[PDB]
């Protein structure tokens, strides 16, 4: 146990062990804040994320205890990891606030457009992190669900890490536009290509410096995809429950499928023909993370001996209805058996 410190920086308070020094406030986003500081044990810039209180509620809770959880399992170079996570508390009964540390990174892909295109070749190297880190964290049958330009963190080195949660608030971007049509028309059920449509997305973003989808609701949302990709035929339609769904799409002037190849004029024909691949309505044939390294276009990055999959990840706590104090416990647990990885 470190000798701790505490300072204010914008109404948070924050309690640290001193290794962490030049403390500096980056942003906030829902579930709690960020700040910047240099990490004297390893000498690294580091990124501390303060959870906002964690155990307001059983939905809080079971949230600090699923990110703690996550994060402590993700170790691939794509993937936000863990390098340290701490509590000022000394005892389970005063346990009340989680930080958590991992490597600095510096910006937010939405925060290095500038609303402007870069050229195929970074273009080529950020969808291949993407992907990676993705075949990795699918492997571990986690489906990121929210993948979005401020959940990927990227450096100097223009290399790319998948965030948890990105910043709503910066110190010094709608979920809907990046979401596979599934999940507006509220599916039960999803496989892992839901991602996979948010690739295509950001991609598309890239390439041409423009949002593809800039839905004002979700219902324009799916006005906008049926434009690209056509009005779905018979045998997607067979397969939608429900009769408002169905009735909205079928009362559509129906569209054909335009040629990607003139929508994204300019492009790396290969980059256009992964688009094609990953911006399919159809799930079912929507073209894999791991398929998709193995696509052309990353030839030059391509190393299937270098595409690491991951341990097998307990989701089994994600179906129980436990009290405030249980939840609590665990990630206590958590907390108290973390293994800082070796420098
Ligand atoms: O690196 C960044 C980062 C890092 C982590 C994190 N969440 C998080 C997740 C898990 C964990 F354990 C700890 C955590 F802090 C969120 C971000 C947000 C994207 C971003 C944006 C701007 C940045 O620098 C602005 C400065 O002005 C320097 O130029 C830095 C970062
Ligand atoms: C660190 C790599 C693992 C990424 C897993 C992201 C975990 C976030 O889970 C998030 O909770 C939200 C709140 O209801 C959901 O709506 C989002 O779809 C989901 O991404
Ligand atoms: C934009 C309106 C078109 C809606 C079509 C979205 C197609 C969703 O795709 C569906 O995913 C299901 C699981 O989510 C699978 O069971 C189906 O086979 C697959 O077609």
């Amino acid at each position: 146990r470190p000798t701790f410190y505490r300072q204010e920086l914008n109404k948070t308070i924050w309690e640290v062990p001193e290794r962490y020094q030049n403390l500096s406030p980056v942003g906030s986003g829902a579930y709690g804040s960020v700040c910047a500081a240099f990490d004297t044990k390893t000498g690294l810039r580091v990124a501390v994320k303060k959870l906002s209180r964690p155990f307001q509620s059983i939905i809080h809770a079971k949230r600090t205890y699923r990110e703690l959880r996550l994060l402590k399992h993700m170790k691939h170079e794509n993937v936000i990891g863990l390098l340290d996570v701490f509590t000022p508390a000394r005892s389970l009964e005063e346990f009340n606030d989680v930080y958590l540390v991992t490597h600095l990174m510096g910006a937010d892909l939405n925060n290095i457009v500038k609303c402007q295109k870069l050229t195929d070749d970074h273009v080529q190297f950020l969808i291949y992190q993407i992907l990676r880190g993705l075949k990795y964290i699918h492997s571990a049958d986690i489906i990121h669900r929210d993948l979005k330009p401020s959940n990927l963190a990227v450096n100097e080195d223009c290399e790319l890490k998948i965030l948890d949660f990105g910043l709503a608030r910066h110190t010094d971007v709608a979920t809907r536009w990046y979401r596979a049509p599934e999940i507006m028309l509220n599916w039960m059920h999803y496989n892992q290509t839901v991602d996979i449509w948010s690739v295509g997305c950001i991609m598309a973003e890239l390439l041409t410096g423009r949002t593809l989808f800039p839905g004002t609701d979700h219902i324009d949302q799916l006005k906008l995809i049926l434009r690209l990709v056509g009005t779905p035929g018979a045998e997607l339609l067979k397969k939608i429950s429900s009769e408002s769904a169905r009735n909205y799409i079928q009362s559509l002037t129906q569209m054909p499928k335009m040629n990607f190849a003139n929508v994204f004029i300019g492009a790396n024909p290969l980059a256009v023909d992964l688009l094609e691949k990953m911006l399919v309505l159809d799930s079912d044939k929507r073209i894999t993370a791991a398929q998709a390294l193995a696509h052309a276009y990353f030839a030059q990055y391509h190393d299937p001996d270098d595409e690491p999959v991951a341990d097998p990840y307990d989701q089994s706590f994600e179906s129980r209805d436990l009290l405030i104090d249980e939840w609590k416990s665990l990630t206590y647990d958590e907390v108290i058996s973390f293994v800082p990885p070796p420098l």
